[PDB]
């Protein structure tokens, strides 16, 4: 048996908990030189049918970090595609890595890698959610707590398109109990399939969450959060026809942040199209935390990483006396036998 | 001096029994959670011409478990092409990686690699051959016996066209001492060269072989394997050519593999094209093992890896007075001694 | 705070110096089978705009020789690009990497990469400069000097086209106190400018420069030096074009050399077009010396990394106290803590 990452939808508030302190416990170790060999000698697959910084980076590195390997396979690289399905290849990749990860274009493929695959299975993005980012962000947002408030007392408020990452903000708040508002224009909100959702993690939770078109809605937040207006990558709005849609109502400026209130701070999944979305102003000023944010990107994935093989470890644990008999039978063969 | 895994043509029986106990001997130490350090520091390049999935990973995984890392220098990102030739590329990554390995398109490639470089090289398949493909496939057909058969009373039938794989599974079987058919149509069988070639394995071994379009053939098998219909990856077969040629005659049906044998294993090298030479039923049934064929993807690289790097190392010792020496003086020097 | 190696401008002779025998020692333990781990579970971050084979490969396997890994950032699977600034990805790297090094086609590029990281950032060649080479060369020249000469006693002539690697092989030459020539045609010789940067490192060092066109130029070189004929990879001269230009007079041929001199060494950055800019008499023959400097491609990537990694730890040191502290933490939660 094992377990995916490819929705928060199947996490408790419990469990994103444990998931955060253990990879803040991690980047803890790290950042003071201390790197913990949770993962030596296993392999994962990337399969990138995107682009990514971040996510790509994230993973690469941290297996590195935790003593493991990382392998970017990359589309046409590999027989996925014309040549093979994603079922086949799952099924071929869960016997030649220990562990895999993929960003998609569509979110059945991931779905379908998960199901036929034995091993792990992390969604690194997909049309509908971006679940490696909710950890990240909440990761960023338990780290910049504001003074004298509490997680689940905190307002989070999303500006702009209703993307994925825009609705796994709005997973991962409504999940921990917090108060979530996706401020976006008719026609680009989260849309009442994605709201019922929302509705059903706060009944659990206590907390709130609401859509609205109203430019007062930014009041009161705590974090401020933006993304890009061009969609999903395969068919990019243009300039000119998300300019229209967004600008200037939904553009993150100075003036935003401070009718949100002094001391919000503003977060961006990134890359952000600068003069668009946010300003240069907003982005790299002294409430900005998206850099923090991007840190976090590795500090979560990096628990991702090592909670998913742990647990699918403790579900299929080396036999210890087999593992004896065959290092022992290994080295009296190296030692012994010859080609010639 | 070094010695390559260009063809099985340059190794005896005997020596491919050694390199499969190597491998399955590995195999046992890391099914069961030892990660035997032999290949430390070893740096592999692995140069591919083509799409893979099974051997690209199978390489850089081995990599990592044995402690060392595999490189994937795709075409266009090195300087092979316009800027460089086969010749250069060889003798300067002998400078720079410990082996080499590579996917072509063209066989000469792959030799001229091996002739000018003086790391040993590996051939990861050309239009000629496929001999890691060889090596893997003979540990699944030894990891599954008929109950009361020795290896070399096994016959072995590949059905449809005459690849590259096709040709090497001939190689193989008739080294071993096995009995191997081609079961293919006519204009798509093995050539009178490569049928010497055969004949040339069975004088020493005692194997036979037989190139046929009788339906009949597949009576008796104890492995049933197929390829793809649509030949090779620069110029390949329309799905409306292909199936012209070979359906329904040469799709390896429930029907066929029960006229083999309700013992007969089903293998394929993958990866498959469903619904073409290979139905669901088979590919997916309760005789398959091109999974497990898969696996063992991995299981023979590594062994391969770790033959040719002793052999390399035996062949070229370390002098360990001068290691002693060079340690010293570098701890001297990292002590002691500043840019300032 | 960190350090840069963007171009030798930034560093002095004694510096340069450092860099050389640190590299050779290295070198010295790792040929005698001692790889000394001195980059423990350290990222390096690989942005390549163009092809490579010697300074991606030496990157690749410098990190896993010494303990590290290198990641191969491809354009297009990252989000630099439409998506993303330089300045953006060089910020975000910084949080992701520990090491970051890239082969630009604008030398802008690589320059604003260095400026807005905090990590240590390497020029892995610009259209301006190739300062790793310069080292690599260095290196080769130390190891390679006539008998009875000094390094700056020696005399190095580099013919044909004003190439950065032309030019970097001047700045290190002059740096170091040796005598420069640039053997080229008018109209694709070293530039005012540049010839004011050799002037100026030749006032400090006592070296000299010369740039001509006189044939008899080439007369009592130690080291003669060539690279292609082709410019820049993103508008390159085709055959027809760069042969009227420097067809027969700029063919490094076995009478150039003996012209030279019969112990002066031919020398080559790589890769070359054999035929145009030097023949398979020279560059295979027994003056030649571009294998040895190919190795030393990672030779002194080796070096850069080691000094620029411990230069940045002295700068930024691990609080040993807290470093234990994190360890401890993170053991009590991975032994005592779960998800359930
Ligand atoms: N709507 C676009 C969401 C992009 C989310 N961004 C990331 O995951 C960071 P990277 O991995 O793309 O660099
Ligand atoms: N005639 C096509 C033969 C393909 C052989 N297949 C493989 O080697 C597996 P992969 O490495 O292509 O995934
Ligand atoms: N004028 C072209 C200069 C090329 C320099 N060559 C190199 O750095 C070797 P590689 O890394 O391109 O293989
Ligand atoms: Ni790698």
């Amino acid at each position: 048996m094992k377990r995916d990452y490819v929705t928060t939808e199947t996490y408790t508030k419990e469990e994103m908990h444990y998931l955060v302190d253990l990879s803040l416990k991690i980047k803890e170790a790290i950042k003071n030189g201390y790197y913990p060999q949770l993962l030596k000698n296993k392999s994962l697959g990337m399969i990138f049918q995107q682009s990514s910084t971040r996510t790509r980076v994230s993973f690469e590195t941290a297996m590195e970090q935790l003593g493991g390997h990382g392998e970017y396979l990359a589309p046409g690289q590999i027989q996925l595609g014309g040549h093979e399905t994603i079922e086949d290849t799952s099924r071929v990749l869960s016997r030649l890595v220990d562990i895999l990860m993929a960003r998609v274009e569509r979110h059945h493929s991931i779905v379908d890698l998960a199901n036929c695959a034995t091993i792990p299975v992390i969604n690194g993005m997909s049309d509908y959610n971006h679940p490696t980012q909710e950890l990240g962000d909440l990761c960023t947002m338990v780290e910049h707590l504001p003074e004298g408030k509490k997680l689940e007392d905190c307002k989070v408020v999303f500006v702009g398109d209703a993307t994925q990452v825009c609705f796994s903000l709005g997973l991962i708040t409504t999940k921990m109990g917090m108060n979530f508002v996706h401020f976006g224009p008719e026609g680009f909100q989260l849309n009442e399939e994605h709201q019922a959702k929302l509705a059903k993690n706060c009944e659990v939770s206590g907390g709130s969450f609401l859509v609205t078109d109203d430019a007062s809605s930014v009041e009161g937040a705590d974090f401020l959060y933006t993304d890009v207006w061009y969609g999903l990558y395969e068919a990019e709005l243009s300039e000119e026809e998300r300019m229209k849609v967004f600008y200037p109502k939904y553009q993150v400026n100075q003036e935003m942040m401070d009718r949100a209130g002094a001391n919000c701070k503003f977060m961006h999944c990134l890359p952000a199209t600068r003069g668009e979305e946010v300003t240069d102003e907003v982005i790299d000023g002294k409430n900005s935390i998206c850099f923090d944010e991007a840190e976090n990107r590795l500090t979560s994935i990096r628990g991702l990483l090592v909670y998913l093989m742990n647990d699918y470890e403790a579900k299929n644990p080396y036999d210890l006396i087999k593992q004896a008999e065959a290092k022992k039978e290994l080295e009296v063969f190296l030692d012994t036998q010859s080609i010639s």
